[PDB]
């Protein structure tokens, strides 16, 4: 199934290097500029978006009127919400870097996050554009055997659950 996944534009915590999960921050001016650059680049397919502000604002500026689904949210970092990556305990750093065995206190495990994301993708019955988050794009790319790191405001298209089709980035 052809799916286009968009990583929302940047927020302040992107430049500050803080873990941003369910904390509802707004896009920065540059984040909005990144979102506007997506208009016309994405295919005119049905759109779905995480209900968090930064994601559906990206969808709006990109020219879409998506239906909101919390299932497309970034992973819930629990007690780690807002933590500076720099000072994160090595065990959490390793868990996130290797994308495995992540169990944040008061939050979502990577296993629960993956189940949530993949279950949502399984329910899609036609090609669609998904406005989401870095962790979600990473989960999909890594499940397809590729590094899931894509710039804020960029997109990737995949043939789920078989392969990556294209990684798109604009300046």
């Amino acid at each position: 199934m052809e799916l286009w996944l968009v990583r929302h534009g940047e927020t302040l915590w992107n430049r500050e290097g803080r873990l941003l999960g369910w904390t509802d921050l707004p896009l920065t001016a540059e984040g909005e500029a990144q979102a506007r650059r997506l208009k016309g680049a994405m295919p005119s397919l049905p759109a779905f978006s995480s209900d968090l502000l930064r994601a559906r604002r990206t969808a709006e500026l990109a020219g879409f009127s998506p239906r909101l689904y919390p299932e497309l949210r970034e992973i819930h970092f629990g007690a780690l919400e807002g933590a500076l990556w720099e000072t994160l305990d090595p065990r959490y750093k390793e868990a996130l870097l290797r994308f495995q065995g992540f169990h944040p206190p008061g939050g979502e495990s990577l296993s629960a996050f993956q189940e949530r994301v993949f279950r949502f993708l399984e329910g899609l019955k036609a090609p669609a554009v998904l406005f989401t988050h870095g962790g979600v794009v990473r989960a999909v790319l890594r499940a397809l055997g590729e590094d899931g790191l894509v710039p804020p405001g960029s997109a990737v298209a995949v043939d789920w659950p078989r392969r990556v089709l294209v990684r798109l980035a604009l300046d």
